[PDB]
C-alpha cells in the first residue's frame, strides 16, 4: 500500500536512517546497493550454471582453508558486501522498510518529528508478558522468565508504536500525492531496468489457446497443457508476462541433457507470470519408510504450485508463485491442515537427479502445514523418497542442484529446504563419514542470492548434503509461526523452533555472506545453526538484532563446528548457545552486546567451546 510507503520514508526521514527520503533517494539507494554488490563480492556462482556448477565442493575446499579474515578492515568499518549479491525493486523495498522498523526499534530519541517516544516501563513489559504467555513458552511449554524477554518485549512495544504511527499518518491524509506519484514513475523505471536484466512452447492465459500448436503467434493458454508436453531436451516452455494461470500449477516428469536443458520461463512485457494455486495441485507425497523421528509426517496428499517429480537437466525461472489456502473447513493453525509448495522438489525413482535449478523466482502466500517439517512443506523443498525398487533405479539423491536469486515471503512452514533424504536413519552418528554422502548424500549443492522474510519456520536449510555452499542471502523475520498463538496443535510432532540460515546432517558445509535480521523468538531464533552435522563452517556472515542471537552448536551430533570472521550487531537473548555440543572453536569474530545481553544464551550454555580472540564491543 502506497500510503504505508510513504509513512515509512517520513518516519525513517525523521529517524535519520536515510538522507535522502525522496522516491529518486530510494531509486539511487537501490542502484548504488546492486553496483557496490557486483564490484565488491566474489565473483563465483554468478552467470549462467554451466560455468560453476561442477566446482562448488572445490571453491568450499579452497574458503574452508583459508588462514585469515579475507577483507577484514572492510568488515571491522561496516564497508564489507554481504547478503543477496543482487536485490530486485520488491527485495530492496521490504528490505528499507524492514530497515526503518528496526532503527524505530533501537532509536533512543525523545522525538520522532511531533511523536513523544514512549518510554515503556517495567510495569508496562511485565503487564505485556502477563497478557502474551503465549509468545514465551520454549520447546517443552517451559516458560522463558521475564528478565530473559524483557528487552526483546522492549523491542517488539516499539515496533507495534512503529506500526501504530504509519497507519496514523495513513489516517491524517498534498505531498503525499506528490511522494507517491513520484514513486509510482521511480517503481516503473526500476522495474523496466529488473526486466532489462528442441521445440519452444510459448503460453499465454490472456491470448492463448490449448488446440494451438504453441508458438508465440499461436500459444497455448493453460498449464494444464503444459503438464501433458512431452517435453525433450531443448525444449523451453515461457509463460507470457501478464499471464495469470488461476488455480493452475505445474506437475513435471521431464529430463534434459547436459547438452540439451529443458528451459521453463517468461516472455512478453509485464509483471512475471503469476501461477496463482489456491491450494489445487495436489499430489501425493510417501517417503516410504519412517524418517529420523518416528512423529514428523511422511506421507500424505501436497499442493504444489510446481512439482519437479523425477526431472533433470531442467531450469525453472523468472515466475511468481503462490499457494494460499482458506478452502471450506480448514482453519490456518489446523494440525493436519494440508502441507503446501510454491516449488517442491522430488527424486524417488530415477537414482540422482542432475542439474535442477531455480532461478529469479518470487513465491509468496505458500499457506502450508504450520507444524510439519519434512513433508514438502514450504516455499521451496526438494526431498527423496524411497524408490520403487532401490536395486533397479539406484538411491534417490541430488547432484548439481542451485537455489538463486528467489524471493519467499510469507512461505510456512519452510523458506528453502534443499536434501531431506528417506535415507536419513543412515546418518543417525555424530561423525559422518565421506561414504555416507558417497552412497546416500547430495553433491554440488549451491543456495545463493536469495532473500526469505516472514517465514513461518526456518529461513534457508541444505540437508544430507556434501560441502554445500550457502552464501550470499538475506533472511528477515523467521520463526514467526514458532510460538504457541500459532502452533496450536502439534500433536506429538513437536517442532516449535526455528532458526535463520543452518545445515542438517551435512559435511564440512561453508554458510558465508550471508545476512539475517530480525528472526522471531523462539528457544532457539538464532541466525546460525551447526545443527547435527560434521565440520560446518560460518564465516564472513552478518547478523543483526535476532531474538535468539547470533549462532547455536546444537546437541551431541552437531561436530567439528567452526566460528570465525563473523560480525554480531545487537543480537538479543545472548549471542552463542552451545546447547550440549561436543565442541565449537569460535574465534577472530566481532560481536557488539548490549551490557544486559550476555554473551553465552541462557539454558543453552552447557556444551563446550573454546570463545577465543573474539572482539566484544558493549552497545
Ligand atoms: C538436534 C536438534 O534438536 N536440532 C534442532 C533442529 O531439529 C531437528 O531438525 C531436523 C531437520 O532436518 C529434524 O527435523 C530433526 O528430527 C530435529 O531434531 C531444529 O530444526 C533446529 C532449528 O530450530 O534447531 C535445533 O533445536
Ligand atoms: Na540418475
Amino acid at each position: 500500500n502506497q500510503q504505508e510507503i510513504y509513512a515509512a520514508y517520513r518516519v525513517a526521514n525523521l529517524l535519520g536512517v536515510y538522507e535522502d527520503c525522496s522516491p529518486n533517494g530510494f531509486y539511487q539507494r537501490w542502484k548504488q546497493k546492486n553496483a557496490f554488490m557486483k564490484a565488491q563480492a566474489e565473483e563465483f556462482g554468478i552467470g549462467s550454471t554451466d560455468h560453476f556448477i561442477d566446482d562448488v565442493e572445490r571453491i568450499v575446499d579452497q574458503r574452508r582453508a583459508e588462514t585469515e579474515w579475507k577483507n577484514a578492515d572492510a568488515w571491522k568499518n561496516g564497508t564489507a558486501a554481504f547478503g543477496a549479491r543482487y536485490l530486485t525493486p520488491e527485495m530492496y523495498l521490504d528490505y528499507e522498510l524492514k530497515s526503518i522498523q528496526l532503527a524505530f526499534a533501537t532509536y533512543k530519541g525523545e522525538l520522532v518529528g511531533n511523536h513523544k517516544c514512549h518510554v515503556y516501563t517495567e510495569d508496562e513489559k511485565r503487564a505485556f508478558y502477563d497478557a502474551n504467555q503465549d509468545l514465551f513458552t520454549r520447546y517443552h511449554g517451559d516458560l522463558f522468565s521475564y528478565e530473559e524477554v524483557d528487552l526483546i518485549i522492549e523491542k517488539w512495544l516499539k515496533v507495534q508504536e512503529y506500526q501504530d504511527i504509519i497507519e496514523s499518518v495513513v489516517a491524517n491524509t498534498d505531498n503525499a500525492v506528490r511522494w507517491i506519484t513520484e514513486f509510482e514513475k521511480i517503481w516503473n523505471q526500476m522495474q523496466e531496468e529488473k526486466r532489462l536484466r528442441g521445440h519452444c512452447y510459448y503460453v499465454s492465459s490472456i491470448h492463448g489457446d490449448d488446440a494451438n500448436d504453441g508458438t508465440e503467434d499461436q500459444p497455448l493458454k493453460s498449464l494444464y497443457a503444459v503438464n501433458r508436453l512431452d517435453l525433450q531436451p531443448g525444449d523451453q516452455v515461457l509463460l507470457e508476462r501478464g499471464s495469470v494461470f488461476e488455480n493452475q500449477f505445474l506437475h513435471l516428469n521431464v529430463q534434459g541433457t547436459k547438452e540439451q536443458p529443458i528451459y521453463i520461463g517468461a516472455y512478453g512485457n509485464g509483471a512475471k507470470p503469476l501461477i496463482q494455486t489456491n491450494g489445487q495441485g495436489i499430489w501425493y507425497q510417501d517417503y516410504g519408510n519412517e524418517l529420523d523421528a518416528p512423529t514428523h509426517v511422511y506421507r500424505g496428499y501436497v499442493s504444489s504450485a510446481v512439482l519437479l517429480y523425477d526431472c533433470e537437466y531442467l531450469t525453472v525461472e523468472n515466475l511468481e508463485i503462490s499457494n494460499k489456502g482458506g478452502v471450506f473447513g480448514e482453519t490456518y493453525s489446523a494440525p493436519h491442515k494440508m502441507n503446501r509448495t510454491g516449488v517442491a522438489g522430488i527424486a524417488k525413482n530415477r537414482g540422482t537427479l542432475h542439474e535442477i535449478h531455480l532461478s529469479n523466482l518470487y513465491i509468496h502466500d505458500v499457506e502450508g502445514n504450520v507444524y510439519d517439517k519434512h513433508m514438502n512443506n514450504g516455499g521451496i523443498y526438494f526431498t527423496c523418497l524411497k524408490p520403487e525398487a532401490e536395486e533397479k533405479t539406484g538411491v534417490a539423491r541430488y547432484e548439481n542442484v542451485s537455489v538463486r536469486g528467489c524471493h519467499l515471503k510469507r512461505t510456512s512452514r519452510w523458506g528453502i529446504a534443499v536434501g531431506y533424504s528417506y535415507k536419513c536413519k543412515e546418518f543417525m552418528t555424530a561423525e559422518l563419514p565421506d561414504e555416507l554422502f558417497e552412497r546416500y548424500g547430495h553433491h554440488n549443492i549451491y543456495i545463493a542470492d536469495n532473500y526469505v522474510e516472514e517465514i513461518g519456520g526456518d529461513g534457508i536449510t541444505v540437508m544430507y548434503a556434501m560441502k554445500p555452499l550457502v552464501e550470499y542471502n538475506s533472511g528477515d523475520s523467521c520463526a514467526l509461526e514458532m510460538n504457541d498463538r500459532y502452533y496450536t496443535e502439534p500433536e506429538d510432532r513437536a517442532g516449535k523452533v526455528a532458526a535463520g540460515i543452518w545445515p542438517w546432517k551435512c559435511k564440512d558445509a561453508l554458510l558465508t555472506y550471508n545476512e539475517m535480521r530480525d528472526m522471531r523468538l523462539n528457544q532457539d531464533s538464532m541466525a546460525w545453526d551447526a545443527d547435527s552435522g560434521d565440520g560446518t563452517l560460518y564465516q564472513y556472515n552478518y547478523s543483526h538484532l535476532n531474538e535468539g542471537g547470533c549462532v547455536m552448536f546444537c546437541l551431541e551430533e552437531a561436530i567439528h563446528n567452526e566460528f570465525r570472521y563473523n560480525v554480531s550487531v545487537d543480537d538479543l537473548g545472548g549471542l552463542i548457545s552451545p546447547s550440549g555440543n561436543p565442541d565449537a572453536w569460535i574465534h577472530h569474530n566481532v560481536f557488539y552486546r548490549r551490557a544486559e545481553v550476555p554473551f553465552v544464551r541462557p539454558h543453552m550454555d552447557d556444551g563446550k567451546y573454546v570463545a577465543e580472540e573474539n572482539e566484544i564491543h558493549l552497545i
